[PDB]
């Protein structure tokens, strides 16, 4: 085994070389290796065909690395990866679209604490098993259409603390079974109805801290099982406008947050989940 890691077949094979200073994704790691432990290294590049031979990795982990650029190949013949982690890399800023079309199994994708500005074409073409997808604070500006589609087991999927400005019809499309998406710490304005058209099933959503005026009339209406929404810091306009959300309050079950009206002012600092409809005034006009 390479020099700078321990190797066991123990439990499974691995092959674990993790915070030893690495610069480059050693030349040694032996082919039969189960699970893979390359993270807190210095590891700039993952080129073309770096674990090739390990054609039984489950595991692989590269987070804490200063990556810089993966080769669209990389993983390649890695059709039994179940987790991939590539987070806290500031500087990859991007993933050629066809990186992962090959991973078939994989259950877990963290691409989390990298500069992604933009999630590219196919970039989760037929990811089918992956349940968990983190994409936490990043640089991302908008979700495009159809850009979770074919993620059908999607079950967790965290896109807070980036730049996310609204959320279209498009996006979160076939995300069925989704159970709980965050997108608090965004600067999301509009948030299209049917947005969450199919996002039933849902347990929880997070809003918090968004920029958000007031929501849509049939926008959270799909949620029915919904348990946690936490809508606080929020711009929160309190006018005739916000009927429906006040409404959808109101018959809630699950749990809420506090809505924080900001606006008219009068009327601001209370929370909307606790006006009397006839609050909400200054109707058609
Ligand atoms: C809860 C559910 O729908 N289970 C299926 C599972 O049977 C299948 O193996 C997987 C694909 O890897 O898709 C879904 O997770
Ligand atoms: C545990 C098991 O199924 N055995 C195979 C083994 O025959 C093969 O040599 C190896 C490739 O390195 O992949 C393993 O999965």
């Amino acid at each position: 085994c390479p020099g700078a890691c321990v190797c066991y077949n123990e439990p499974k094979v691995t092959t674990s070389c993790p915070q030893q200073g690495l610069q480059a994704v050693p030349v040694g790691i032996p082919a039969a290796s189960q699970r893979i432990f390359l993270h807190g290294n210095r590891i700039s590049h993952v080129p073309a065909a770096s674990f090739r031979a390990c054609r039984n990795l489950t595991i692989l982990w590269l987070h804490s690395n200063v990556l810089a650029r993966i080769d669209a190949a990389a993983f390649t013949g890695l059709a039994l990866l179940e987790q991939l982690d590539l987070s806290d890399n500031a500087q990859l800023r991007s993933v050629d679209p066809a990186t992962f079309h090959g991973l078939g199994r994989l259950h877990t994708l963290h691409l989390d604490r990298c500069g992604l500005q933009e999630l590219g074409p196919g970039l989760f073409r037929g990811l089918a098993a992956l349940q968990y997808l983190y994409l936490q604070d990043n640089a991302l500006q908008a979700l495009p259409d159809d850009t979770f589609r074919d993620l059908g087991n999607l079950t967790h999927l965290f896109l807070h603390g980036n730049r996310i400005s609204s959320v279209p019809e498009r996006a979160f499309r076939g995300l069925h079974s989704l159970d709980r998406l965050l997108l608090h710490q965004n600067r999301v304005a509009h948030v299209h109805p049917h947005a969450f058209r199919d996002l039933g099933r849902l347990m929880t959503l997070y809003l918090f801290a968004n920029n958000l005026s007031a929501l849509p009339t049939e926008a959270l209406a799909p949620l029915r099982a919904l348990q946690y929404l936490r809508l606080n810091d929020n711009p929160w306009v309190c006018d005739c406008r916000a009927r429906p959300l006040w409404a959808w309050l109101q018959k809630f079950r699950g749990s809420s947050s506090e809505v924080p009206c900001s606006l008219p002012q009068r009327l601001a600092g209370r929370d909307l989940k606790r006006l009397a409809a006839n609050d909400l005034q200054g109707c058609a006009v």
